[PDB]
């Protein structure tokens, strides 16, 4: 519905993992994030690049046959839009989202229902599976951080659990 799309799908495949996707250059650039996003700016999550997906896949919630790529249950875990923070810079520090991605340094403000705030995706040269680091960007906070995966486990589109999606198709 709104653009540029940000979506995370929770994906019960071989193992449970999250797929993060951001719209750019007409597709959803995608990463698999084994343990999902963290709200804590000290937590580094690893983000393994996966295939580009079509824009309309952002609201796919249902079941892919076991044995296929993407096989298992897919939940639309969070969805919204994002803003590219790297456009908010003095002249000659500005970077479009595509230039950001090409450089291996993406800083965005995610406008989701579960995640809302500044997050970084940083490309690495030597983490296994062409790893990137995915983390909440540092800002003032007092207190411990919610475990968003525990606190908000269900579909942002339908409110269903993973097992309800698997049973219903
Ligand atoms: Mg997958």
């Amino acid at each position: 519905i709104k653009h540029p799309i940000y979506v995370i799908q929770k994906h019960d495949a071989s193992h449970l993992h999250y797929d993060l996707r951001l719209e750019m250059g007409g597709v959803l650039k995608s990463w698999a994030v084994p343990k999902g996003p963290s709200l804590d700016p000290k937590v580094k999550r690893l983000a393994m690049p996966t295939e580009d997906h079509p824009i309309g896949y952002a609201t796919f919630e249902g079941v892919i046959p076991e044995g296929q790529y993407g096989g298992g249950t897919v939940m639309v875990w969070d969805i919204g839009t994002y803003r590219n923070l790297r456009e908010e810079k003095p002249e000659g520090s500005r970077m479009t989202i595509e230039q950001s991605y090409d450089q291996g340094k993406i800083e965005v403000f995610l406008e989701g229902k579960k995640l809302k705030g500044s997050y970084a995706l940083i490309r690495t040269g030597g983490i296994e599976k062409r790893g990137w680091l995915f983390f909440k960007m540092k800002e003032p906070h007092e207190g411990s951080y919610e475990d968003i995966e525990k606190a908000a486990p269900d579909s942002v589109l339908t409110g269903r659990t993973m097992d309800e999606i698997a049973k219903e198709g």
